[PDB]
């Protein structure tokens, strides 16, 4: 129908789990559809358009931490996590995470390390945990994560833990790190090349650059509507500001840092991810709406930043768990410097 | 059956077109199950495996050029070439294939422009026709491909060609080009990194290089039997010296240069190349015995190496046909220097 009038409908919670994943569903359908073209000649042509107009490419509510714990795992992961098996539980799919992005970005003991985008810490506070002789430092642009990391520190007696609270794009420094660890948060960058480029003046010969990204297998896309159809892409992100790429668009970014590994996660870790966020939002619920009361006002309020997050849940599902997570996934890159 | 078998029968000539081609679409066939993963995770693996080993990697007779000219186009290319159209001729499509090149390499009057394993010199001899003011270089491993150049080049009253007779792999210069060009060469490279490498001091800031090599759209493998049914693989290339890239192989190897754009051309490109050698040989069959004969010195040795060339046009056929172009094909990059 209308989309003012599906939007209104959800919002009165007046669509069932049922209807909203079999919509959510058929918009990501038809992004495939937008996506896979029918030769290799026409996927490069189209894949290579994308990779060059990226290359042309040159805040005051945050939900409180209480809220974050009821709805997220243990370390308030904000990224795919991995789970090994259907009974794993999101505290045991963050530490797997962690542990993964360890092996694979060869952290050892002793080596600096810069966590981009750190978001709640999790992976920081891990890395501090496990290699006692490192030095872990986040980076994020949020006050109040930067204080909730340093709380945690301090709370697990951590010594060799450091945050700096800046906007990447615009930080600047003489600084160089042993190991740099992006996770999630390229997603999020306007300029690519400018970052990468960034990134590779805080490396030596030495280091090593680690990004982890949400991708689709064979195309890149903005996380914005195709038709007047789609009331979800701009639903979850009312902003133009994130950037699916494929799984090897990142291959083409190899100006200032050179590949050396490469890997994808399938969609159903993301999944289980997100379902698992979703049930413990409802679990929660009535806990959730006293959190959120405070800061937001009044019940109306509550009720439709609940309804966004749940439905951001409840789409995420239908796109990572496609095709039994044989479209979008996450993808993983190991770099050194040029 | 049994191989030699098989083998016996092909040199006497018993196995009609139609087993033949069946019988080799099934080796493809087996190889697509070879290469192709149920998993982007899976396929990620297996590729990165191959690339990975490639990255640990450290004659006598020659067919007469009468001969020459009497299978291959009026140029004598030796590699896929570009059909318009069903009835475009080999000479309109080896034409047509140089034009491409020289677009999408961005060859401009007044460059100096090196070949790498320029064969017969189709390509050197229409750059230095079509660019009076370029400088055009040939390098070749073989002396008579040199002589056949010049010659030419004499022919055709062109003063702007010379040939650098070199094992390309051993070929030490300070001399840097403004463009460089890899026509289906890098497939025979044992180094390919340090090929890459060895192209990129020979490149100057304003330098471009451009490669185009036979593909797999998915993944890579060396031309070579699987198992012991494979009686094709051995028999077209006795030994093990050529790789078939993926589509994307290269991307992994920007050590030394930066890619700026990346295509694939269609199969079915390759087919109908390999189908116009096959057929113009069926057609000059009684002369090409002729010319053979002198240098073979009997008339088995002459069919032997006429069933070896057309067998391989065959194969070829079945091979880039294969799903009507979107299998193996040819893929081509453009890149700068790091
Ligand atoms: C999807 S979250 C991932 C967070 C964390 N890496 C994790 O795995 O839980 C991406 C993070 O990037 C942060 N971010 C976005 N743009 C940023 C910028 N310009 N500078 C710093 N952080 C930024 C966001 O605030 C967010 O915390
Ligand atoms: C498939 S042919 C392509 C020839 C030519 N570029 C064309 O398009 O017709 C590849 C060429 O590379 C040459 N070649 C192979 N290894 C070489 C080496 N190490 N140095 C120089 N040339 C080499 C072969 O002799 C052959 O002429
Ligand atoms: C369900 O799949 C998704 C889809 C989009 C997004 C996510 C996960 C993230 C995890 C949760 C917080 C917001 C995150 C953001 C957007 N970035 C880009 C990646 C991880
Ligand atoms: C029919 O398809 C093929 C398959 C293999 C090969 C070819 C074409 C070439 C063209 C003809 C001469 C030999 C060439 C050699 C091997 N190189 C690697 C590429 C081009």
């Amino acid at each position: 129908e209308s989309i003012g009038e599906i939007m209104g409908k959800l919002m009165q919670g007046e669509i069932g789990d049922e209807e909203l994943s079999k919509r959510i569903k058929e918009i990501f359908g038809k992004r495939l559809q937008w996506g896979y073209k029918p030769t290799h000649q026409q996927q490069l042509a189209f894949n290579l358009d994308f990779i060059k107009s990226l290359k042309e490419m040159d805040e005051t509510y945050e939900l409180p931490s209480a809220f974050l714990e009821a709805a997220f795992g243990k370390t308030i992961k904000q990224s795919g996590c991995y789970f090994k098996d259907e009974t794993t539980t999101i505290d045991e799919a963050e530490e797997a995470s962690h542990e993964l992005y360890c092996e694979r970005a060869q952290i050892k003991d002793g080596q600096t390390v810069l966590d981009i985008g750190c978001g709640q810490g999790g992976l920081v506070l891990h890395i501090a945990q496990k290699y006692k002789n490192c030095h872990v430092t986040g980076l994020t642009n949020s006050k109040a994560q930067k204080n909730y990391i340093l709380m945690q520190a301090e709370k697990l007696q951590l010594s060799n833990v450091d945050v700096i609270l800046a906007d990447v794009t615009k930080h600047e420094s003489d600084k160089t790190y042993d190991r740099i660890l992006v996770i999630e948060t390229i997603e999020h960058m306007k300029n690519i090349q400018l970052f990468m480029k960034k990134l590779s003046t805080w490396m030596t010969e030495d280091s090593l650059l680690f990004v982890d990204h949400i991708c689709h297998k064979t195309f890149s896309h903005h996380f914005e509507a195709i038709d007047e159809d789609d009331w979800y892409s701009g639903f979850i992100f009312p902003k133009g500001c994130v950037t699916i790429l494929s799984a090897s668009a990142l291959l083409y970014f190899q100006d200032d840092v050179t590949i050396l590994d490469h890997w994808v996660v399938n969609g159903m870790h993301m999944a289980r991810s997100v379902d698992a966020w979703r049930k413990k939002l409802d679990k929660n619920m009535e806990l959730a709406r006293e959190i959120l009361l405070p800061g937001l006002g009044s019940k109306e309020a509550v009720n439709g930043v609940i309804t966004h997050i749940r439905t951001f849940c409840m789409g995420g599902y239908e796109q990572f768990s496609y095709n039994n997570g044989e479209e979008w996934m996450v993808a993983q890159m190991l770099f050194k410097k040029k």
